[PDB]
C-alpha cells in the first residue's frame, strides 16, 4: 500500500522462505531485472527468489 522498494524489504528473506524464481544468469541486477529479486549471501538457498510476501498483521 506504497510501493517503493529503496531497500531489500522485498528481497529481506531469510533464505529459508525463498520461493526460488529459478534463473539462469541471476545477478544483483539482471536477477532482479528480469522481474524478481536476487540475492548471493548463500548458494544453498535459491539466490534469485521471489520477493518476500510483504505483510502486516502483528510484531
Amino acid at each position: 500500500e506504497e510501493y517503493v522498494g529503496l531497500s531489500a524489504n522485498q528481497c529481506a528473506v531469510p533464505a529459508k522462505d525463498r520461493v526460488d524464481c529459478g534463473y539462469p544468469h541471476v545477478t544483483p541486477k539482471e536477477c532482479n531485472n528480469r522481474g524478481c529479486c536476487f540475492d548471493s549471501r548463500i548458494p544453498g538457498v535459491p539466490w534469485c527468489f521471489k520477493p518476500l510476501q510483504e505483510a502486516e498483521c502483528t510484531f
